[PDB]
């Protein structure tokens, strides 16, 4: 029917059907569009308390909840989604991951080298598609696929 991980979903305050990928925490009131040995992406990281390591070069001590994270990237996402910001913008302002010194480009890859979820998550994004929400041991990611 629907590409990988895209599934139908009942709004609850509109009552109007929407799109759901699972495996990337997507969602859009659009039907999506139409795999690759390697993918490119870009991330933004909102690292928290219980990240395997609660330091970046944004704090040297990262003291937020999980929950406070979430609500970052929740608020990252609708910035992106409004046209108020951009998503490379936010990542070399705001990623708690070193590559924000990069627009948050990770470089090209294939399934087994990254963290599972963040690689589940890339590998179903088509390119020029954003993720929701991923949550790995390094904390709270949303990604870019670029190529
Ligand atoms: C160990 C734990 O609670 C956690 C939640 C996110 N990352 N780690
Ligand atoms: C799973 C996780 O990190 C989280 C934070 C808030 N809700 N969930
Ligand atoms: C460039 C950018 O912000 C974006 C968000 C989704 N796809 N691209
Ligand atoms: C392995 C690694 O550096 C990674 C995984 C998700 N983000 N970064």
């Amino acid at each position: 029917k629907l590409p990988p991980g895209w599934e139908k979903a009942m709004s609850r305050s509109s009552g109007r059907v929407y799109y759901f990928n699972h495996i990337t925490n997507a969602s859009q009131w659009e039907r999506p569009s139409g795999e690759p040995a390697r993918v490119r992406c870009s991330h933004l990281l909102v690292k928290h308390s219980q990240s395997r390591r609660p330091s970046s070069w944004r704090q040297e001590k990262i003291t937020r909840t999980k929950e406070e994270a979430l609500e970052l990237i929740n608020g990252y996402i609708q910035k992106i989604k409004s046209g108020e910001e951009d998503f490379e913008s936010l990542a070399s302002q705001f990623s708690d991951c070193s590559s924000a010194k990069a627009r948050g480009d990770l470089g090209a890859f294939s399934r087994g080298q990254m963290q599972k979820p963040f690689e589940d998550a890339s590998f179903a994004l088509r390119t020029g598609e954003m993720s929701g929400p991923v949550f790995t041991d390094s904390g709270i990611h949303i990604i870019l696929r670029t190529e």
